[PDB]
């Protein structure tokens, strides 16, 4: 195939008299068969030609149609030579439209075009690794560039258009296409949901018959769904509570439908609700989502009102439940604290420990069940969960070496008590403002005093040993040495005894340094609590306590495992008008800027 | 300097006088020319600190015939993402006296730190602490296990009497072995520490533990009852020095 | 006066610090050990690359949306 290697200028008659001279090289394409695979090239010829990027215009004038044309082989298909160099998943409609150019798209469409490129690869990350995820679709790479006139033309081609619900390997639609190229980048969020609205618009124009935000990739997610896990903001944000005026009116979601005053009621359509489907994207967010500002997602406007309504109504279950957990832990105390008509007592007493104990590791057990991907994925967001399982298998454990009538039973007794009153803080969540401050703590807490206490029992370690190197030839044993140093931080054992083989000094320098050492480990623990403080009480606290709030009642709502999964009821608000009827909830707010601004 | 009209200024004139040398001589590049310290222009403002010159210089791209001078390349974008080719004289490669032993070692400028993040050193750092993070993790856990042994000869001390000597040979060769790596660095690196030697302190640090390790052993085998003390301090330092 | 030099030190100092240390680290280990020598000084980062004169670069992928809300 010498004409592609020929092919260096733009367009001149070069290129005619070869194609001439060619002629499927003479009715023998043994030799362009061979030349049109990889190796000779290494490229495809229209990849090449496409991008001549002349400075006045991109021109048409390139004999791309008419190489088409002799090229009546059993095999037209615009596609990269071999089908993957180093540009796997990547056609000639790709690079076409990725220029900007209706001339060439246009004139192509009416050849195989072949629409819905469903091609191979899959390697690296997404489908290519220096390819952007775009949907590996053309009009949804066109829709992701910002080019309106090349998605019109797509979705309305005269020979056949391109179906706006087509679907890739992944799943995606184009609608995902646009959720994962929705960073937060205000150019961006501007971009996608211009784009989103647009398209939306555009298939409610051509095909309003089928609901574009229904349709769910391969891992079954609406791209409202989708925008809730992969915790973009601004295009969910958006989507949530998106209005339109005029025929688009159905399209929206929220209603401003009533105002009375400076107070208006705007009822915001959810089809995030529980009610009795499943994989709402309250859960989503409260589960599923792993972004780090997945908190401020539950406080946008209808998210945090219905929050709002569901704690209100479950706060009484809630506190039902804290004075129940209560007054168990007072009988476990009293058990505890009493243990050698008083015998039968005892007995009933210990009857009930192990019935509570079991009831709390059989819940456990069934909210881990329930919740299998979120301990696969990441268990330490709700790590005060974990704790109760541990509790209640100690309980268990403890009446077990009860009933062997072994001596051991005692310490898991006490570790199972102990351990219940520390996790008697876990209600603290609710109540009111005094969590706010509570809720944060565990977030860099556990993250800054492991590292900082394994480094201080380390040094504790060693400084222990040494003492025990000096005393060998008073620090007898390492574990003694070990509690000695401990107590030097605040209790001393100091005062070393006169004549200790002629190393008191050696020993006195040793204490020094230790004491150093742990101060200056204080002073360091200090400073990195406080350093992330000032950039953190703006607004975060108050999103992690609704996230918080929103995880319990999800929780809760569920039910009991004793009393199954109940029945699911309270459908907010119902069925409303505004022929489609769909649940919505009301929402009464208040703002003065409408009368300032609508006359 | 760092004012952004003397900075401005800078960078016009550096650019246009870029282009200048260009145009009238081309034969010979402009900023391979070192001073009597052997610095060139860049490696001038990696060592003096300078940032913004010093940015310039790193990610300078021109378009049309001064193409060629340009450093970076943006070459391909087939999207959102691009892929821009730095040209880099500050790889260590086969050459010495690179750009980023000069911001790390020679460089003294309060504000050097900034100096290693701004892209194509940023990556480049990136990618050689990828490569190289399972010497150091080999490193970490051959230092670990080092101090393990030598806690235990030390606690333990007065088939047994064997993997006591074992021990005691392998502390003596352990320290030994610091020391010497910790002379060749500071052999190597004798410019840094006759200009100020507080940015790393903690590595000599490392040299004293060492030494006193060799000590203690030296006081050992002259059968003296002060050999435990520097054994000890040895022992304690190397375990502040494993942070 | 421990407190004093904190809140204008976490915005990106910390971070400027902590490359740095690993520039150090790195730039060290990269010499290779005394007892190996000081190894061959492998590893040119992306060799040769086209673009007469032919220099060695290192190629860095970035995304920006600027550029087509710029170029059209």
């Amino acid at each position: 195939d010498r004409d592609r290697l020929f092919s260096v200028v733009s367009r001149g008659v070069p290129e005619e008299l070869t194609g001439l001279l060619e002629y499927l090289r003479w009715n023998s394409k043994y030799l362009t068969d061979s030349a049109y695979t990889e190796g000779s090239t290494g490229k495809t010829c229209l990849m090449k030609a496409v991008l001549n990027l002349q400075d006045g215009v991109n021109a048409c004038i390139m004999p791309l149609l008419q190489i088409d044309k002799d090229s009546g082989n059993p095999k037209p298909l615009v596609n990269a030579q071999c089908i993957d160099e180093f540009y796997q998943g990547h056609s000639a409609l790709h690079i076409a439209i990725e220029k900007r150019s209706l001339q060439c798209v246009k004139l192509l469409v009416e050849n195989g075009a072949d629409v819905h490129l469903r091609a191979c690869g899959r390697f690296f990350q997404k489908h290519q690794g220096t390819c952007f995820y775009f949907g590996e679709l053309p009009l949804s790479l066109a829709a992701c560039t910002k080019q309106w006139d090349v998605v019109t033309y797509l979705l309305e081609n005269p020979h056949q258009p391109a179906s706006l619900e087509a679907t890739d390997s992944l799943g995606n639609t184009v609608l995902h296409a646009l959720v994962m190229i929705a960073d937060n980048s205000p150019e961006n969020s501007a971009l996608v949901i211009h784009m989103y609205d647009g398209l939306l618009q555009m298939g409610a124009r051509l095909c309003p018959t089928v609901q574009l935000e229904e349709i769910s990739n391969h891992q079954g997610l609406t791209p409202l769904k989708l925008a809730a896990k992969e915790g973009k903001i601004e295009i969910f944000r958006h989507i949530l509570q998106r209005e339109f005026s005029g025929p688009y009116q159905p399209l929206s979601r929220k209603f401003t439908e009533w105002c009375y005053g400076p107070v208006r009621v705007s009822l915001y359509d959810l089809s995030s609700v529980d009610s009795w489907e499943k994989n709402s994207v309250l859960e989503i967010i409260a589960f599923h989502c792993k972004s780090p500002n997945r908190h401020r997602m539950v406080v946008l406007e209808p998210l945090n009102k219905l929050l709002q309504e569901k704690w209100d109504r479950l706060v009484s279950r809630f506190f039902f439940n804290f004075a129940c957990y209560l007054v168990y832990m007072f009988i476990f105390t009293v058990v505890a604290y009493h243990q050698p008509f008083g015998e039968s007592m005892l007995l009933l007493g210990h009857i009930l420990i192990l019935l509570g104990g079991i009831y709390l590791l059989l819940g456990q057990l069934w909210y881990f069940w329930r919740r299998r991907l979120f301990i696969w994925i990441s268990f330490m967001d709700s790590y005060f969960e974990i704790l109760f399982l541990l509790q209640a298998l100690l309980t268990v454990l403890s009446q077990v070496l009860r009933f062997m009538e072994t001596e051991w039973y005692l310490p898991l007794l006490v570790l199972s008590l102990v351990l219940g009153w520390l996790n008697l803080l876990y209600y603290t969540r609710g109540f009111q403002h005094t969590g706010i401050y509570s809720v944060m703590i565990q977030k860099v807490i556990l993250r800054d005093l492991l590292r900082f206490l394994l480094v201080y029992l380390v040094f504790l370690f060693g400084f222990a040993v040494a003492l025990v190197s000096l005393s060998r030839e008073p620090y007898r044993s390492i574990l003694d040495a070990s509690l000695e140093l401990f107590k030097f931080t605040i209790g001393m054992g100091e005062l070393a005894f006169q004549e200790q083989l002629r190393f008191r000094g050696v020993v006195l320098l040793l204490l020094l340094a230790y004491v150093l050492l742990t101060y200056v480990l204080l002073l360091n623990m200090l400073i990195a609590l406080m350093s992330e403080t000032v950039n953190h009480v703006a607004d975060n606290s108050w999103s992690i306590w609704k996230l918080q709030k929103a995880i319990s009642v999800l929780e809760m709502e569920n039910g009991y495992w004793w009393c199954r999964r109940k029945k699911h009821r309270e459908g907010r608000l119902l069925k409303v008008g505004t022929p489609d009827e769909r649940w919505c909830f009301r929402v009464e707010e208040v703002n003065w800027a409408a009368w300032e601004k609508t006359l």
